[PDB]
C-alpha cells in the first residue's frame, strides 16, 4: 500500500513529491481517498518556509488541508462515519469544554492541534482525518467546490455577520478569500457589490465572479468612487478582505452611518484610526471575524454551494491531475497568478 | 381638466370607468401622472364588495394604491419633490405620535387614513399623493416593477424577518404575494425554496419564478415531501403566504426545531393549534408579518429590483393599456388565473 | 457504606425512604455528596404515578434531579472533574452529533437518557452524576440556590428570549417556574412586572418575590388590568408560565403591537386562536421556549444568583433536614402550598 | 415679561447670568417653565470655550439642554401638548428625509439644529421648546431625574446595545456618563460590574452607585484585575465611557473572545490599535454609540427611572436653587468634583 504525497522534507524552501506508505487509521480516525485538494495561504507559507513555518512545523510532514475526500476505511470506535461517506475537513480542532466553547464560540475558541500544520495534511492520494473534524457533503457536490468549503466559510462568516440582501456593499481585497466573499455576497442579494482592488488580474476575477463595480485604489479614490455610486450615502456594508491599513480607513469612510463592518483581513501593524469620526459618530457595528461557526457556517456554505448561486468557476483558475506540477502550482500562486488552485489526485 | 378613474360608484359588486376632474395639489401634496398601477387583494375585495369592504369603504371612490407615477405638479411648500420625479407611494399614512410609531413600528401602527381605501386611489390618469408618502425611484426602473414595490415590501418583511441565505425554506401559497416571496427568497439566497400550492397554474408560475421544489398538498403530503428533501430535518424557515388554516398546521409540522416562521397570509376563521408540540417543544421563533418598515424595507426592495435578481416577469402575467378592460382583469384575478396584473393608464 | 434514598419501589402512588449501598463511579461518571436537592413537577408526576410516569419509569429508581452536590469520587476517563468540585447537574443528556445540536440547539435536541427519569436520581446522600452533565458552581454559592438552577434556566430562557430592561411585562401563572420567572425579570430591569394568578397563595408569593401588580383573572379582567397600567398601550413583553388556554388568549390580547411573547407553560389541549388580530396584525414575535441553552443559560443563571439580585428566598417556602418529612413535602406540593421545596440530606 | 438665563455673552471662558425677555412660542412651539436642568460636558465646553465651542456656538446664547419643564403656553397649532403638561426635551432636533433618519437612525442623524448649542437652551426660568422634541413625563417623576433622562439615554443605548443580564461588565470611566452607565447596568442585571477609574472621588461615587469592584488603572493593572475576578475569562461586555486612549486598549484586552464592546467616550486624537489581536482574533462585536433612538430609548429610561432600580441619588451630587452659584457649579465640575449637578430655577 504505497501512495504519492506532497511533503515538507527539510527546513529549506519547497517540498517533495514523495512515495510513502498509506497510513492506517487509529481510534477516532478515518482514512479517506483524496478526490480534490486546494492550497491556501498557510500551505504557501509552509512552502516558502517563512518565520512562522519554522517555529511550528517539524519536517518531514505531509502538506495541505482543504479536501473533498471519500471515506475508504474507519478506525476503531468511530461511529458516525462509514466507507463511502463523502467528506470535507474542519482543521480548527477546538476546546470542547473551555469558556468560549461552553458558550458555543467555536471559531474564537482555544487550543489542541491544527490539521495539515501540526500533523500530516492531505496533498496525498489518501489522508488520515480525525473523525470529529469531518463534515459530510451531499453526494452530487463537485469535489472541487466541496474543497473550497473552509475558506468559503471564512467568506460566509464575513459576508453575513449581519444582513446583506438589498445592501450596498464594499469589499476591500480580491484575493482568493475576497473573490469567494464576492461570490457569497451576490448569492445573498447584495447590490451593488463594489470591490476595491489594486491588482488588475484580481479585478478581472472580481468582475467575473460577479462584482457590480471595481475600483483601483492606487488609481482613483475608492471613497469618492463609492459616493459616486451610493449618491453620497456610502455603503450599507463594508467587508475587509485585504489587511491593508489604508483600506480599513478608506472603507471606514465609505460606510454609511449606522452601517455594518466585517473585519477579516489581518494587518501588518497597529493601525491609527479616527474612532470619533469613523466609528462612534457613525454609530458602526463592527465585527471581527475569525474561524468558523461550528457547524452553522458549514450548513450555510453547503447549501449556498448546492443552490448553484455561488459563481465559483472563475475563482478556480487552476486544476492539476495528480501532484506532478506541484512546483508550478505553488509558483503561480507565489506570483499572484492563481484564483484558487485544485489538485485532483486520482486524476 | 379631466380624466378617467376606476371607481366604486355604488355599494355593490363591480366598478365603473368614470370621467372626473383632475385634482389639485394642496400644501404638502403633489400631483402625479400615473404611469403603471397594479391590482391588489384588498382592491379585489373592494371590487367584489365583500364584508370587510362594506364595513370600510364609503362610495363613491377611486380604487387602487400600488403606483409608479411621475410628478407633474407640486403643492405649496413641498421642498423635497419636483416636476419630473419618478415616485412610488407608501399607502399607510403616518402616526409619529402613537406609542407604536414613537417606537418605529409603522407596519403595526394605525391610521390617518389609507390610500385607495379611505381616500381616492390611483386607478386614474392623475392622483394626488402626500409628499411624506412618496418614495423616489431610479429613472431606469420600469414602472411595472416600481408598481409592485408595496407588495414587494410585504414579501421582503416575510422573507427577511430573519436570516435566509443558505436556509431551507418552505413557502405555503403561490398567489401573487407568495410568488413575490419566492423571488425575494431566491434573490436572498434561500435554498431549497420548497413550494406548497394546490393550484396547478400557480405551481407552474412558482417553478418559472424560481422555486426549487413544488408540491400539491391535495395530491400528496407536503410534510413528508419536506422531510424527504431535508433528510428528516425539516425546513429552517417556513413562510406562510396562503392564509389556509391547514397550511399553517402543515408548515409548523414541517419546520425544523430551532426554526423560523413568518406568517403573512390572513386566515378566514380562528385556527386550532397544537401549541405544545408544534411551537413549544420545537422552540420556534414565530413572527406575524404585517405592513412595511418605513423605509428600511423600501431601500431593500428598490435595490433588489435594481439588482436584476428578482425574477418578476413570470409574475407579471397580464398588462393592460388604459383601463377599458378593467372588468376582464378583476374577473381573471378572482378566478385565480393571474400573477400580478398591471394597468398602464397612458398606454 | 450505607445511604438513605427516596425511592420509587413499585407501580403504586407514593415513594419509600429506603437504605441502600452507596454506588460505584463508573467510566465518565463521578459521585457526589448531595448537599441540597429540590423537587420539581416531574418528581411530583413520578410520585403521583400518573400516566406518563408508568410508561417511562421501571422501579425501583431513586428519585430527583435538582441538585447542589460535592465531588467525593471520580471514575475512569473523567479528566474535567475532581474531588472537592461543588456541582449542579444538567439532566438533558443531549448529543453534539444531531442536526439540532450541530447547530448548537441543545435545548431542542434529541436526548439520550434523562437523569432522574431513565436512571437513578439525587434524593439520596450520594449520587452518580455523568460528568459531561455537571456544571460547577462558585464555592460560596449556597446549596439551596444552586439546587434551583435548572428551573431557573427555564425562567431565564423565557424572561430573556428578548430584551426586557425598562420593559412592561405580563406574566401569567405564579407557580414555581413563574415565581422564578418573576425574580429573573425584576433582576433584569423589567418594569412594571404584572402578574395574573387565580391562587391567592400564589399572588401573595408573587408580591413577595417582587411583581409590581398582581391581578386575579377570576375576580377581574386581567386584559383591562394591563390596559389600565399601561394606559391602553398593552404590555411589551408577555411570558406564559400557566398553560391555561385562556391565559394564552388574554396575554395575546394585552401585549402591544410589535411586542414579544415567550411560550413556556404547557397546554392541556390544542387552543383555538385568532392569528389575524392577535399575531399577524399586532406583528408579535413569539418564542416557543423549551429546555436550556448549553451552556449560555447556565452562565447567566449562575451569574444572576451571584449578583444577589434574585429574590429567591420567598420562593423556597419549605426546607427539610434529611429525607424524613418527605411525604409531607410531596403532599404540600400536591396541595399547592409550596414555592420550592428543598432537602438538605446532611443535616 | 422678564427672566434670568445663563448666557454665553462673548467668545471667552465663562458665562453671564443676565436678564432677558421671556420668549413667545410661535407655531409648532411650546413655552415651558423650567423646573430642573443638569449640566452636560458639552455645556462645560461651551463654558470653557474650548476648541469645538469656538467653531460651533455663536454668542450671545442661552446655554443648557438637559430639562424637566412644565408647559405654560402652547403656540398656534400644537395639539398633543397643553398647559400643565410635564415634559423633557430631545435636543437632537433631527435630520429629516435623510438616509439615516429614513432607515430610522435618528441617534446618528447629521442635522438639523441642536438645543443650547445652536439656539437658546434652558439655563433660564422659561424656554421655548419644539413640540415634536417634547417628551411627556409621569407627574410623579421628580424633576431632577426627569432632567437626567437625556444623558440616561446615552447610558442606556451604551449599556443595552446588546444583552447584559448576567454579564460580566467592565466600565472604563466613572465620570457623570459613566456613573449613569453603572446605574443602568446594575438595574439591567449585569454581574459583576468592574469599574476602571483614576479619580478617587469618582471611584467612591462608582461604588456608591453600585459597582461591584472598582480599580485604579494608575495604581494597578486593570486587565490583570479583570482577569482575576473573571477567572481568566475576561469580561463579557466592555463599555467605554472615558475617551481615554489607554482605556480603549485595556478594555479590548479585557474583553472575552466573542465579547461585546460599546464605545461612547469621545477620543482626544486618533488611536493606534492592534486590530489583529484585540478585535479580529477575539471576534468582538464593537458598537459605536452616539445620540438616542427616537423614541425607544426614551421609553426605556422613563421606565427604569419609574421602576426604582436606577441608583440616581448618589449621582446627583450638587443641587442649586436659582442660577446665582452657576460659576461654583461649572468650576466644581472641571475640577472633577461633581457627579451630576442640577439647577432648580424656580428654586
Ligand atoms: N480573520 C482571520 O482570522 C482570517 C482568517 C483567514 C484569512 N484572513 C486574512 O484574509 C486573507 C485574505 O486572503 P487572501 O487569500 O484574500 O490574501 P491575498 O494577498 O491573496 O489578498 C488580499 C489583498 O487584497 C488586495 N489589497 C492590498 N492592498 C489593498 C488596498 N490598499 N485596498 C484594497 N485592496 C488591497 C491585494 O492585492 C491582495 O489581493 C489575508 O488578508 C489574511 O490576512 C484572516
Ligand atoms: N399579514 C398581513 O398583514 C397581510 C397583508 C396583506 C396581505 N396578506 C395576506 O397574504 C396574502 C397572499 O395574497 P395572495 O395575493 O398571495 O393570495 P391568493 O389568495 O391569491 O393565494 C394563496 C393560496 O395559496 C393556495 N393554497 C390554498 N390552500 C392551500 C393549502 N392548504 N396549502 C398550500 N397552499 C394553499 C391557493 O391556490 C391560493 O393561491 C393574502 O393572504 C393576504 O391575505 C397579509
Ligand atoms: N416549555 C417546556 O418544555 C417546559 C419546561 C418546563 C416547564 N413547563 C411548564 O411551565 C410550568 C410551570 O410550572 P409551575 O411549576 O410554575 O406550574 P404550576 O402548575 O405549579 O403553576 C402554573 C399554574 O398557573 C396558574 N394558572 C392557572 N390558570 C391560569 C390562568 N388562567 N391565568 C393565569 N394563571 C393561571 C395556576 O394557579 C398555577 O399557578 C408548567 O406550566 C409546565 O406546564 C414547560
Ligand atoms: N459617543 C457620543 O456620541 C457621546 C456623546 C456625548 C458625550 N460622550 C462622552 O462620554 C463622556 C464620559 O463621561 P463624562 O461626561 O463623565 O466625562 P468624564 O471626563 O467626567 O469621564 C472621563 C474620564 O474618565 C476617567 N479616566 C481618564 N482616564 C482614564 C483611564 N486611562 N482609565 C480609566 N478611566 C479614565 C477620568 O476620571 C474622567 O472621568 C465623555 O467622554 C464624552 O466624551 C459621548
Amino acid at each position: 500500500e504505497k501512495m504519492q504525497a506532497i511533503m515538507k522534507t527539510k527546513p529549506a524552501y519547497g517540498a517533495e513529491l514523495v512515495e510513502v506508505d498509506v497510513p492506517k487509521p487509529g481510534p477516532g480516525e478515518v482514512l479517506i481517498k483524496v478526490l480534490a485538494t486546494s492550497i491556501c495561504g498557510t500551505d504557501l507559507h509552509i512552502y516558502e518556509w517563512n518565520e512562522w513555518a519554522q517555529s511550528r512545523i517539524k519536517p518531514p510532514q505531509i502538506m495541505g488541508h482543504e479536501v473533498a475526500g471519500e471515506v475508504v476505511e474507519v478506525g476503531p470506535g468511530v461511529e458516525d462515519l462509514q466507507v463511502g461517506d463523502y467528506i470535507s475537513v474542519e482543521t480548527h480542532i477546538v476546546c470542547g469544554k473551555c469558556y468560549a466553547c461552553k458558550h458555543n464560540r467555536y471559531h474564537v475558541c482555544q487550543n489542541t492541534k491544527i490539521f495539515g500544520v501540526d500533523m500530516d495534511g492531505v496533498f496525498a492520494h489518501y489522508a488520515i482525518v480525525p473523525a470529529k473534524n469531518a463534515w459530510k457533503n451531499p453526494k452530487d457536490m463537485p469535489p472541487e467546490y466541496a474543497a473550497l468549503q473552509e475558506p468559503l466559510g471564512n467568506a460566509v462568516d464575513t459576508v453575513l455577520a449581519g444582513p446583506i440582501a438589498g445592501r450596498s456593499t464594499l469589499i476591500t481585497g480580491a484575493g482568493p478569500l475576497g473573490l469567494l466573499g464576492i461570490a457569497v455576497a451576490k448569492a445573498s442579494g447584495a447590490y451593488p457589490v463594489i470591490v476595491s482592488e489594486p491588482s488588475e488580474f484580481r479585478r478581472k476575477l472580481a468582475k467575473k465572479v460577479g462584482a457590480d463595480y471595481v475600483v483601483n485604489p492606487f488609481e482613483e479614490d475608492p471613497v469618492k468612487f463609492v459616493m459616486d455610486i451610493t449618491d453620497g450615502a456610502g455603503v450599507e456594508v463594508f467587508l475587509e478582505f485585504s489587511g491593508a491599513p489604508k483600506a480599513l480607513e478608506q472603507g471606514l469612510k465609505a460606510v454609511t452611518p449606522g452601517g455594518r463592518v466585517s473585519l477579516l483581513g489581518l494587518f501588518p501593524r497597529e493601525v491609527t484610526i479616527d474612532f470619533n469620526n469613523l466609528i462612534i459618530f457613525k454609530a458602526l457595528e463592527v465585527h471581527g471575524i475569525t474561524g468558523r461557526h461550528l457547524w452553522e457556517t458549514w450548513y450555510t456554505v453547503s447549501s449556498l454551494i448546492q443552490s448553484g448561486k455561488l459563481n465559483l468557476d472563475p475563482i478556480i483558475t487552476h486544476k492539476y491531475k495528480g501532484f506532478d506540477k506541484f512546483e508550478e502550482a505553488f509558483e503561480l500562486m507565489r506570483a499572484g497568478k492563481t484564483g484558487k488552485v485544485v489538485f485532483f489526485p486520482h486524476k
